[PDB]
């Protein structure tokens, strides 16, 4: 009856477009919420005959730590992505485009100037920003990353930690953020454009040192009765008209060459934001870098 999404994403990116997927094809999605590493630390202590069936949302081609919990399978569109960001991971197709952002709330900013990394560590700023767990979401695992990226240099993150509060949900940070707990914390877009929306004082920065463009994935998961219907969600979610529709509605970023880019007031498109370089990113794995910067 139920097919299952385990999906870092919030309810309301997502639910809506899941929903129409319902109306559709006459099918049940139930959504499993929770941080990307958490859901994948779960999903791999689940029974086969529990899973559920697809996972969407987090940088799945980079971080998924057991690949025997996934199936091998890509949808065949991805002959029509962008060619930079294809999955190079046979378990992952690639979904959306996904800046992280600094958030920046703009009521208790005053005359405080904040373009990126470096000014976060002014010492105003000292405990009061935000960020969350680098050991289990992709939010906070992309950020120290980015940090890193600017010099290669473990201390560049430690002194960024020593400065703020590590939170354990990243949605969390936005909320604090825009509810004026913290001046600025470290984000994603989506996210910041929920709470921005919403009439929140929140300024959405990219920072100038560089910007970790994640690509979330979709994935199969390996479990004793997979829904039928799994490959027809994938398709559905990586197809032209419903990527075209989560660009227009949401400001998202589509994955695909024939899809609009749209970047309605403060979201800026992909050529107007200082990405890191690929060749930036010194291609080490997950846990890895993780045992790095503890
Ligand atoms: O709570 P998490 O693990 O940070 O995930 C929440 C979100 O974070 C963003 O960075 C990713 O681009 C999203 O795909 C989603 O994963």
């Amino acid at each position: 009856n139920v097919l299952t999404v385990y999906s870092p994403y919030q309810s309301n990116l997502i639910r809506p477009i899941l929903n129409e997927f319902e109306k559709q094809e006459h099918v049940k999605i139930e959504i499993k919420h929770g941080s990307t590493q958490v859901l994948l630390s779960n999903l791999h202590n689940e029974d086969f005959s529990e899973r559920g069936d697809v996972f969407m949302g987090g940088v799945l081609s980079e971080t998924i730590d057991h690949p025997e919990d996934f199936v091998p399978y890509q949808d065949t569109s991805v002959t029509q992505q962008l060619e930079d960001y294809r999955s190079n991971n046979k378990y992952v197709t690639s979904f959306l485009l996904m800046p992280t952002v600094i958030v920046v709330n703009s009521d208790l900013q005053g005359d405080i100037k904040i373009r990126g990394y470096q000014d976060l560590l002014q010492p105003i700023l000292k405990g009061k920003i935000a960020y969350s767990n680098p050991n289990t979401t992709t939010t906070g695992y992309q950020h120290m990353r980015a940090i890193y990226s600017m010099h290669h240099r473990v201390s560049d993150v430690h002194q960024f930690q020593n400065h703020a509060m590590q939170l354990s949900k990243t949605s969390k940070v936005i909320e604090d953020v825009a509810k004026g707990k913290y001046y600025a914390g470290l984000s994603y877009e989506q996210d910041a454009r929920t709470w921005k929306n919403k009439g929140y004082p929140v300024s959405i920065v990219y920072p100038i040192e560089g910007t970790m463009l994640n690509v979330d994935g979709i994935a199969l998961v390996k479990n004793a009765h997979p829904h039928p219907k799994r490959k027809k969600l994938v398709q559905y979610l990586t197809s032209r008209s419903v990527q075209q529709r989560l660009v227009a509605e949401f400001d998202a970023k589509s994955i695909r060459k024939d899809v609009s880019e749209q970047s309605d007031q403060s979201i800026e498109n992909l050529k107007n934001i200082p990405l890191i370089p690929k060749s930036k990113l010194p291609d080490i794995p997950h846990h890895k870098f993780l045992e790095m910067i503890q």
